[PDB]
């Protein structure tokens, strides 16, 4: 029924081994259905099955009309849009994706102020920056509100691959418990929703000590520590993101940071998914070695590049430079190339 984990696999549909899939955080906020349409059938023809897209689109004070909303924060209060250009855009995205048998990441809150993020809560509830977030009873309590009203919505689905805490969370030089704790509550609240779906924590993977480098990634200075968290029992995988450019690290480097996360997902009997990994240039050879390695290492079930990208009726999806095109060669090298050789595993 619901997608769910076997050791260190994942099994979508029955089907028990590694998958490929990919990001697409604005189809959710697309107002043509055609668009969405045209995206999930050349996912499926694609061979990419999971489609992490974010849950979330959080304002301080209704848009200019035409522009998608999900919640909004203002007089102390948080109003969710379940209009025509609210919840019903992510409703056609997850009607589409059990069209296509496509399933779905969807998260609930941005780290970033990338459509509101945490900063907006913040913005409205009152604090300082986004660590507030985690340990305000306010926020949390229209977080939560947020979180039930929408996993309420697609209880019936089944194309919900995870519920996903968010995008991204750090806390900066804070003690890793701000985030063990929040994680904990988040999910096991979830859990109590939606018992059968997976939930995940959708961080970078930070705080690492199997062969560590001693870089920043590996330190402990974004308040993660990958390890204990991957230990939470309402967890059921764990996410790291792949950014060297980002991190100041090598393309090389890549492939240790997948191998050691894949070693502390071993250990914790789940599996990892290598959720965001890109480079705004040479792409093919570059992550198609992240991908192999991805493929190859025991613990890595699976690995969605950041990020999707197709010639939609507006034109071009959003080019942040790691978007990587429907039918272009680099998408025949790290898309059908990759699929081709997962499946001959
Ligand atoms: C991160 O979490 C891990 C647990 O997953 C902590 O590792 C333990 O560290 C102590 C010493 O500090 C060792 O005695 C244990 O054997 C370790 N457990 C392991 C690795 O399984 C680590 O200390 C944490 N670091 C933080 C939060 O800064
Ligand atoms: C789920 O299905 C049940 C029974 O078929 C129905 O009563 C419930 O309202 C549905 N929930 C939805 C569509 O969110
Ligand atoms: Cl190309």
């Amino acid at each position: 029924s619901f997608a769910s984990t076997s050791g260190l696999q994942f099994t979508i549909d029955g089907e028990t081994g590694y998958f490929a899939g990919t990001n697409s955080y604005w189809i959710g906020f697309l107002t043509d259905n055609a668009d969405v349409d045209l995206v999930m059938g050349h996912l499926k023809s694609s061979g990419l099955k999971i489609l992490r897209v974010w849950g979330f689109n959080d304002v301080t004070s209704q848009p200019s009309s035409g522009t998608v909303w999900y919640q909004l924060h203002q007089d102390g209060k948080s109003t969710i849009n379940t209009g025509a250009d609210g919840l019903q855009r992510l409703d056609y995205v997850v009607s589409s994706a059990e069209q296509h048998d496509i399933k779905l990441i969807i998260n609930f809150v941005n780290y970033w102020t990338d459509y509101g993020g945490m900063s907006a809560y913040v913005s409205a509830y009152g604090g300082s920056g986004e660590t507030d977030f985690y340990t305000s009873d306010t926020m949390q309590s229209a977080y939560q509100t947020y979180i039930k009203t929408v996993v309420e919505r697609y209880s019936n689905s089944s194309a919900v691959f995870a519920w996903e805490l968010a995008n991204e969370p750090r806390c900066p030089s804070c003690d890793t418990s701000v985030l063990y704790n929040w994680i904990e509550k988040t999910s096991k609240f979830i859990k109590g929703l939606d018992a059968d779906r997976m939930v995940c924590i959708g961080d970078e993977g930070f705080g690492l000590n199997i062969d560590s480098d001693g870089s920043y990634p590996y330190q402990f200075s974004e308040g993660l520590n990958f390890t204990m968290n991957l230990d939470i029992d309402t967890i059921d995988f764990g996410t790291l993101h792949l950014y060297p450019d980002s991190w100041g690290t090598s393309d090389d480097w890549g492939n240790g940071w997948i191998t050691a996360h894949g070693a502390a997902c071993k250990a914790a009997g789940k599996p990892c998914l290598l959720e965001e990994y890109g480079v705004t240039s040479n792409h093919c050879s570059v992550e198609g070695a992240w991908q192999k390695t991805a493929l190859s290492t025991t613990g890595v079930g699976a690995d969605l590049f950041w990020q999707y990208g197709d010639d939609l009726s507006t034109g071009k999806s959003p080019d942040d430079g790691n978007t990587i095109y429907y039918g272009t060669s680099d998408y025949q090298c790290l898309v059908t190339d990759h699929v081709a050789a997962i499946g001959s595993a």
